[PDB]
């Protein structure tokens, strides 16, 4: 029947719902099954129901977020704060803890508070999407560009608060995060950095302020509800060129990664975040699985060759963008061609050179890499009927043999659980991300369970090989946090200890990143 | 005899022996003669302050655990340092008098790893910039380090006070990647991929999984750091350092305003731009008495003599470029066209000045190329028994803000009879007004003048909306008090976390104005 917060009666919840309505207004509290359906994980993981929200409250202001937090303390209601709630791949808007109330900050707190052309920064509310901020910069003939992930409909703030990434030189969103406002778990409000000094202009200029630097503690965290966040914005460069390098062989991965890293570690000639996508990923962006293979089980070699041939793509496809005066772009492109040119079968294409279906991903990278938000990459989910995805992203050293081992290890398990291997190898400066998107039929309970059991295996095996996940789904946060158990889980004990100090009543997103406040510890949900 | 607060002669003597049982008899100092060397070398205020009770030098992480556990038992406050060279901010001296200094760097001074492939170091606290430079030279490294002005500090300890250098990797804390820390009750923790047993990425990926804590251990008293990683930048094929002299006090406005556009895209100004006033560059190469032996502020005549003799401006801009010679030349050309629009602007590369005035340029050419130096110690010869205090408000990188800040500080410096040694430094979007006040450390009134002058500068800067990035023991309470948005919400947040991790209030009480429960309200 009715989803309730843990240890909270029908009466007590009805009372708390009304207190919420007194703060934000009747139409900004959802609690009917019909109203809540939209806030369930759109890509559900596992056959069983999980991650069930009891209600959605949409606050209009920081003060309203304080009031909601104080009520949640009164009634012991757990709050799952989101911005836009588009964390698709990691649970969407759905709370880790079933019965939690979703605080959708972004519905009404969606205002651009400042875009400074002189100093190159924005001060944003959670509700500001990449499309909102893009449209604002266009409107105002801005000299600035934003840094967006593959999908423009997410929150600049929300994405930053899960340490999301884009593909411009400003792709590490949390680095460029500068100052935030946060409602702490008992309702008091705090500004970090120069925000903490009344009348400073430097909130979005100097990240650290004075004393311990806390902003990090509010990312992949449950230590408060963020109401404002500053972010630095790069100046748009005078020109840019996007290029695709197709690599013919599965085994080329080793040489590609080993040539990638020297070209990237000095942020030149690879100026942007280098992404290497397998043919599955690029095929899924432009085609249905059944275009290639309507059989059961893993995709055969003949089918993969047909994908490569028809799309004129390799097994591994490298995407990069260069920025600056055309001479500098041409110099950097020349270096890139010489270095990756030593791999037999490497073929090169600029964004101007491919208008065919195989080229559509390059055209999308040319947008995303230039801070032009897109939703083209939603086409991935038409690979199979009713397509959803889960993100599996272990962090690796950027070595060719280390990539090769991860390639084998994950494709092998993928095959066993009848899921295709959609994978990208991405490099920051000195780290490698194995970005695996498993696409499955969300309507099929067996496919959902296969995904939950497969990724549980993939997490454990990756950790046995010394690979930690940078980010994970609601279903895997306990399993993943368990892997960071150096010194008898010293890290988790440190986090719990702080969680209990700031959230004595255990209100804020209990179980986020495997961090449960005292009142829930040992209870298996 | 200096004792910890609320600890008897007999309890302390017991505790000193327990320390000896852990680290050895030789590695516990507690005589007045032994402790002299660990007093603030640039003392602030007339009165005695910042008195250590003992110095304990541990050999290992395990020993640090044992010391912290003993400290918890006896309620002894511990001030963890690396090398203890935080000169201008108290040196090795503890904020709280009676604290035991834990000099981690004395014996924990080992380079644990330098990775040529991935460009990083994993370091203990005692590794100095000289130590790590020597290592890189020895091993024919492709890598360069990022050092502050003085090479004798700790790579780790400087990072833990969010210190800065002048290469593209000038933000030390940014490039910090992984640490190991002994938390205030003696348990040991590794951050990031350090927390995943057998990961290779401790020094490759900073964040790891869940909340990002590393920042909480910088300008902090939440533990004793025993290892720290840091990224090292590949040495580029060539570099060129350059000096722009600017003739006029009033040029500051246009310098800062041309400086920001050339810096924010990290090109053409590829390194940290530093603008030094003639006082700064003169004190680097000469004594005060060479220019003016009279009492009180230095007259216009004397300033003009400094400029002529050293062939420098009132404001001197020092930068470095890196890469292929064609790139360096292109960038230098853009810099010359931009700053050239200021009348009286003159340009010199490091190759074009072998005179005394050029000595600072030569020292920057070293520092900006990750070659540690001690040349800038000559600043302390400006007056007899020279010491300095660091006063560094953070500002918008705006000409008129720089100009306001220049007047505001020089006026108060004048009033308290201290010379105005100042640099304007710029990261990407922020500006540091770095003011070194050089004074006679043997003169109790010069000491009191410094304390009272900087107290005034701190609240006057705060009234103008400027916060300090970093400050001295004597000012930490005053400085933290200025960050009082939402009724001092930030300090309240820091205090709850301090009390959660340090229930006995052991680790560096009062660091950054953060006192644990047992000390709050006691005025030391
Ligand atoms: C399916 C998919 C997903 C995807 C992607 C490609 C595909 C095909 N590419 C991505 C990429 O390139 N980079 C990236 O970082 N993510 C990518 N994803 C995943 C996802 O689409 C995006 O990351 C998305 O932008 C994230 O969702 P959103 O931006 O809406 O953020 P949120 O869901 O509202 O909040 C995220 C989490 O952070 C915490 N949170 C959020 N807001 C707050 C506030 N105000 N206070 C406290 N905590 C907050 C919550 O834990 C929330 O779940
Ligand atoms: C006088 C002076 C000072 C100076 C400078 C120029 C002059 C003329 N130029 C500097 C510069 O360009 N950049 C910079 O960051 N600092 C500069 N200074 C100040 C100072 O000399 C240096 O910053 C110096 O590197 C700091 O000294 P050191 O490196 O020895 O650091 P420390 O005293 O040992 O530690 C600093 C503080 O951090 C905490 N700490 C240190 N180690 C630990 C450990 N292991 N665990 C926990 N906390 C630790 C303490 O609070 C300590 O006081
Ligand atoms: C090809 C990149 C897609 C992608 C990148 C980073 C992510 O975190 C992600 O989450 C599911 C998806
Ligand atoms: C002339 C630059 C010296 C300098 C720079 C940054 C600092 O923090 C500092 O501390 C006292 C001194
Ligand atoms: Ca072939
Ligand atoms: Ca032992």
């Amino acid at each position: 029947t009715r989803t309730l917060p843990p240890g909270v009666s029908d009466e007590r919840f009805d009372a708390a719902l009304q207190r919420f309505r007194d703060v934000v207004g009747d139409k900004w509290v959802l609690s009917t099954a019909d109203e809540l359906e939209a806030f369930r994980d759109p890509y559900p993981v596992g056959a069983a129901e999980a991650n069930l929200p009891s209600a959605v409250v949409s606050p209009e202001s920081t003060e309203q977020v304080q009031d909601i937090v104080r009520i949640a303390n009164e009634y012991g209601i757990p709050l799952h704060p989101v911005s836009t709630g588009k964390n698709n791949g990691y649970g969407g808007a759905a709370p880790r803890l079933s019965g939690s109330v979703i605080v959708k900050t972004g519905e009404r707190m969606n205002r651009i508070l400042e875009v400074n052309e002189k100093y190159g920064y924005a001060l944003l509310e959670p509700g500001v999407t990449y499309f909102d901020l893009y449209e604002y910069l266009q409107s105002h003939d801005s000299g600035l560009m934003l840094d967006c992930p593959e999908l423009g409909w997410g929150s600049v703030v929300g994405n930053t608060l899960d340490r999301g990434v884009g593909y411009t030189p400003y792709g590490d969103h949390f680095m460029w995060q500068t100052g935030l406002e946060v409602v702490l778990p008992q309702g008091e409000v705090m500004r970090t950095g120069m925000g903490a000094l009344p009348g400073s202009d430097a909130w979005q200029l100097f990240p650290y302020g004075f004393g311990p630097f806390p902003d990090g503690m509010f990312t992949q965290s449950n230590l408060g509800i963020v109401t404002k966040m500053g972010i630095a914005l790069m100046q748009r460069p005078p020109a840019s060129q996007s290029f695709l390098i197709t690599f013919d062989k599965e085994e080329d991965l080793e040489q590609i990664v080993d040539i990638m890293l020297p070209l990237r570690i000095n942020m030149a000639p690879l100026q942007n975040v280098p992404v290497l996508r397998n043919i599955f990923m690029d095929a899924a962006a432009v085609s249905k699985r059944t275009e290639w293979f309507d059989g059961d089980g893993p995709m055969p070699a003949e089918a993969i060759e047909r994908m490569k041939k028809d799309l004129d793509l390799g097994f591994w496809n490298f995407y990069g963008t260069l920025y600056g005066p055309p001479p500098l772009i041409e110099m950097y492109y020349g270096m890139i061609k010489e270095a990756f040119g030593k791999i037999p079968g490497a073929r090169f294409f600029t964004h101007e050179e491919r208008d065919d279906r195989g080229g559509h991903v390059l055209q999308d990278r040319h947008k995303i890499n230039n801070g032009i938000p897109s939703l083209d990459e939603l086409q991935l989910l038409d690979w199979v009927p009713n397509g959803g995805h889960i993100g599996f992203v272990p962090v690796s050293a950027p070595d060719g043999r280390e990539a090769m081992k991860q390639f084998e290890m994950v494709r092998n398990r993928a095959n066993e659980y009848n899921k295709d291997y959609m994978a990208s190898f991405i490099i920051g400066l000195r780290e490698m991300y194995h970005v695996c998107l498993f696409i499955y039929d969300t309507a099929d309970p067996e496919a959902r369970e296969e995904i939950l059991q497969m990724t549980k295996v993939l997490v454990r095996e990756a950790a046995e090989a010394g690979y930690g996940e940078y980010r994970t789904h609601n279903a895997l946060m306990d399993d993943v946090m368990a892997t960071f158990n150096w010194g008898d889980g010293a890290l988790l004990k440190f986090h719990e200890k702080i969680k209990d100090a700031l959230d004595p009543n255990g209100i804020i997103a209990p179980g986020k990143s495997g961090i449960w406040p005292q009142r829930f510890r040992g209870q298996n949900l």
